[PDB]
């Protein structure tokens, strides 16, 4: 299964973006710029195997970040570490979320979720 490109994760749902402000007074208007310009969603693997909340976090913010440092980098984008850290941080803070709600679909099965 590839939802385009992935090889073999899933790829979630596309949410709010959260505003990312780092306590600076470059990044924060940096980041407002250019906001759009990332994935609004999210690539992971099943928490079945993980247990941790943040193994899976590290795994895929992993996986998103590669890809889009593979897949869009060669398809005509083009950032910098600078801008790569906002993704790094915008992906962090969607894949802990995602991450809450595939386990909510991972040990659900013993409730009604």
């Amino acid at each position: 299964s590839v939802v385009g490109g992935l090889g073999g994760y899933m790829l979630g749902s596309a949410m709010s973006r959260p505003m990312i402000h780092f306590g600076n007074d470059w990044e924060d208007r940096y980041y407002r710029e250019n906001m759009y310009r990332y994935p609004n969603q999210v690539y992971y693997r099943p928490v079945s195997q993980y247990s941790n909340q943040n193994n899976f976090v590290h795994d895929c913010v992993n996986i998103t970040i590669k890809q889009h440092t593979v897949t869009t980098t060669t398809k005509g984008e083009n950032f910098t570490e600078t801008d790569v850290k906002m993704m790094e941080r915008v992906v962090e803070q969607m894949c802990v979320t995602q991450y809450q709600k595939e386990s909510q679909a991972y040990y659900d099965g013993r409730r009604s979720s």
